[PDB]
DNA sequence: CGCGTACGTGCGTTTAAGCGGTGCTAGAGCTGTCTACGACCAATTGAGCGGCCTCGGCACCGGGATTCTCCAGGGCGGCCGCGTATAGGGTCGAT
């Protein structure tokens, strides 16, 4: 249930990559360990009807 | 200390208090007679007071009912505040 859809220079996760949090998360031990490229995400998410 | 008003003060208008002069008689005050009522004395009698006793109306109280007295706590709104997020600026790397 990982799967990235990788084809020349697109990169996008159809199953998880969203971190919910580093605090308390052992994923940040993976982070630390596998070369990971962890960006923040803005909260802000505009509505259109 | 501050606000609001009610009473002091002055003036023009208006009422009756005061003066006093005069006349009338009602009622106070004086007087003269006659007596009904009160003081005063004596003898008799019971109404009123000290004493003595018994007894219950109320002082005393422990328990129970009540009638106030005070407050205390929970809820609800406001104000401040710690944490997280988000935008902005600055710095570093790449073209």
């Amino acid at each position: 249930r990982v799967a990235t859809f990788r084809k020349g220079n697109y990169v996008a996760d159809l199953g998880a990559m969203v971190v919910t949090g580093l605090g308390g998360n052992p994923m940040a031990v993976v982070s630390k360990q596998v070369n990971m490229e962890l960006a923040k995400i803005k909260q802000k998410c505009p509505l259109y009807e």
